[PDB]
């Protein structure tokens, strides 16, 4: 399927144990997509002071359209030293590995895969 319905656990930035997916734009997009498939991906909501507490390159989910079955359609955009790889809509949050942190909420998304 071109899209997959996922429910992403929303993590508090100070709980996150593994603060990024790797060391290059290509690796972090690769790893984010693998963790999304494996159900091992969390979402951190972006506010003042969040991104400097996480590791670049960043992987964002961004709204790709204006929401089947309650799931917002999203795609992946990476960012390294202020340059984004991809073009999409409003940020829903920054993706991180999930290694058993307790979430505060779930974000239902339809991920363009």
């Amino acid at each position: 399927k071109t899209h997959v319905q996922l429910s992403l656990p929303v993590l508090q930035v100070r709980d996150v144990l593994v603060r990024g997916f790797g060391d290059s734009v290509e690796e972090v997009l690769s790893e984010a997509r693998q963790h999304l498939k494996d159900g091992t991906c969390g979402l951190v909501e972006v506010e003042k002071g969040v991104l400097p507490q996480l590791e670049q390159p960043y992987v964002f989910i961004k709204r790709s359209d204006a929401a089947p079955h309650g799931h917002v359609m999203v795609e992946l955009v990476a960012e390294l030293e202020g340059i984004q790889y991809g073009r999409s809509g409003e940020t829903l949050g920054v993706l991180v590995p999930h290694v058993g942190e307790i979430p505060v909420a779930y974000r239902k998304v339809l991920l363009r895969k």
